[PDB]
């Protein structure tokens, strides 16, 4: 009743988020959750909302909640500012999402929150554009321009999203992984070895060949790529590769969703740290179809 029986969608979401966190042992703050939901709870109920767990080595699972919607303006910024979730840090991140929306028209935006912290990222989603359109953005890390030849070499020509991480002080460029070389396990070996990142098992490599989206993370403190991530979606619980990792298995089987038959998005992250898995449940069933659609792929 307070947390069960008839209840608003938003209260159902809150309860489910806390349940996930408790089940996976993630930390959270009641004050932060409340602050997030006061500002964003209506968005979570009506748009493409997801709950994520991720499993960094030698630390607790983290639980994040996120959403995206097809609006051309960055509606999250005002909401986060007014909620007390986004204070200036005296840093390039402070104006970066604003610069992104000035430089490249968006067809959607989103935001992401760690329930033990607050707002972590805001996302900008344009139509797919040449990656060179990003070089207009004043406050991007210098490392981005320096990787022009790397992007060309690995067929990272088609930019499909941008994000600003206010917590980590980093930015990600996301690419539509359209090129047939990206359907080969050798591509993933090569791109990882180019950054001296560890190469995963053959089993994981055979999963990566279906990845429609590649993120690359840059920061202002170093000249190199901080980490990269390969995203793969699965249309239901059973098709998630549960045997690869116990968090994948548990989350596919037990993650809550309002829709009876949800899909999932899995991010395989690699770094030098940086190597872990992220898994999101498609809580209302809107995210996975949208993901395939944004990458010009038929729905599997
Ligand atoms: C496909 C998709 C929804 C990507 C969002 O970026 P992310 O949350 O995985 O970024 P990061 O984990 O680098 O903060």
């Amino acid at each position: 009743s307070a947390g069960a029986g008839a209840m608003t969608i938003v209260n159902r979401i809150r309860t489910d988020v806390v349940n996930v966190a408790k089940s996976f042992g993630a930390e959270y703050s009641e004050a932060v959750i409340d602050q997030i939901f006061q500002g964003f709870g209506e968005k979570f109920t009506n748009t493409g909302f997801a709950i994520r767990v991720q499993n960094k080595r030698n630390q607790k699972v983290d639980c994040n909640i996120r959403y995206g919607e097809a609006k051309e303006n960055c509606l999250a910024w005002d909401i986060a500012r007014e909620s007390g979730l986004l204070s200036d840090q005296g840093h390039p991140v402070d104006t970066l999402i604003q610069e992104m929306f000035q430089a490249i028209p968006a067809i959607a935006y989103g935001a992401d929150f760690d329930i033990n912290y607050g707002l972590v990222k805001i996302w900008h989603l344009p139509k797919i554009v040449p990656v060179e359109e990003a070089f207009k953005i004043p406050s991007l890390p210098k490392s981005v321009n320096a990787h022009i030849d790397f992007f060309k070499k690995y067929h990272l020509d088609a930019l499909c999203a941008l994000t600003v991480d206010y917590r980590n002080k980093s930015t990600n460029l996301y690419f539509d992984a359209h090129h047939p070389e990206q359907r080969t396990t050798q591509f993933y070996k090569n791109i990882l070895q180019s950054q001296q990142f560890e190469v995963p098992s053959d089993e994981v490599l055979e999963i990566l060949v279906n990845c429609p989206e590649i993120a690359v993370t840059f920061n202002w403190s170093s000249p190199g790529i901080e980490r990269m991530c390969f995203y793969t979606a699965f249309v239901n619980r059973e098709t998630v590769p549960q045997h690869i990792n116990p968090v994948l298995k548990k989350f596919a089987q037990e993650a809550p969703a309002l829709l009876d038959n949800p899909g999932f998005l899995v991010g395989w992250s690699f770094g030098p740290k940086g190597t872990y898995i992220k898994i999101d449940v498609d809580y209302h069933g809107l995210v996975v179809p949208s993901f395939f659609h944004m990458h010009n792929l038929p729905l599997p």
